């Protein structure tokens, strides 16, 4: 019965699939984030001497075995497949830096006036209403951790509010006063259990938060990423030099606001 079946395997096929990554996330501020072209990798904006946006790289060594290069190739390529989890990872550092980078990170490229408190800790409506009005012409949309969205989620059921869901493309999801709120795990959130939360205006012609990349290089891969071939070494590996060129930039101060020290709660 199972010695039988098992014998039978022998001589059929499984049916394997792509290697799973749990990492993968919905990389919002990528896909949201207009982007514009800059030429020579550097970006001007007058301000009222202007600020100078150089394009950082997320570049990365993919190395992969001359056997697995020749052999491994009848039901899928293997080394696109390991290309294309590297690009993945390439991407999901990049929506990190986005947000994270101590020069060109949303979070800390947020005008001191643009950067307000909660009055009690929890994220209430209240706070919600004073972070639409710091960013009150044309506001794009929110984006908090899932911890955060569960806390301002739980202030309205507390409130007696249900708030309208937003249907933004074929996905629908919640939002503030028309503003959808957008989830975002590379939000920190601190050990005294506190995160925060962002309103964006975004668009160059709106005067909002751009991203700033580069396409058309040479030995381009996807837009703006492009994939070398370095070399094989003594050890028969063959290397290959991944890179992805991007910038952020809020072109003024009142397209970015923070809502600070939000409780999230444990």
């Amino acid at each position: 019965s199972s010695l039988s079946t098992a014998a039978a395997r022998n001589l059929a096929t499984t049916t394997k699939t792509v290697p799973q990554m749990q990492g993968i996330t919905s990389r919002w501020l990528l896909r949201l984030l207009p982007w514009v072209q800059v030429s020579g990798g550097t970006y001007r904006v007058n301000r009222r001497a202007p600020r100078e946006y150089e394009l950082s790289v997320a570049q990365t060594v993919l190395r992969t075995h001359t056997r697995v290069g020749d052999l491994y190739n009848d039901p899928m390529n293997q080394v696109e497949e390991q290309l294309k989890l590297t690009v993945q990872a390439l991407r999901e550092r990049q929506e990190h830096e986005m947000i994270n980078n101590r020069e060109f990170g949303l979070l800390h490229n947020a005008d001191l006036k643009q950067r307000i408190p909660t009055r009690s800790g929890p994220p209430t409506p209240d706070d919600l209403d004073d972070l639409l009005a710091t960013v009150w012409k044309d506001p794009g949309f929110l984006l908090a951790h899932p911890r955060a969205i569960a806390a301002m989620a739980r202030e309205w059921s507390a409130r007696g509010l249900y708030p309208t869901a937003v249907d933004f493309h074929g996905h629908s999801l919640p939002s503030w006063r028309g503003v959808p709120i957008f989830p975002c795990n590379k939000i920190p959130v601190t050990k005294e259990r506190t995160s925060s939360i962002l309103l964006l205006r975004t668009g160059e012609e709106k005067q909002g938060v751009v991203g700033l990349h580069q396409t058309g290089i040479p030995d381009e891969y996807e837009p703006s990423l492009s994939v070398r071939f370095m070399g094989i070494d003594d050890r028969a590996v063959i290397n290959y030099l991944v890179s992805a060129y991007y910038s952020a930039a809020v072109l003024v101060p009142d397209a970015l606001g923070v809502l600070e020290d939000v409780e999230v709660g444990l």
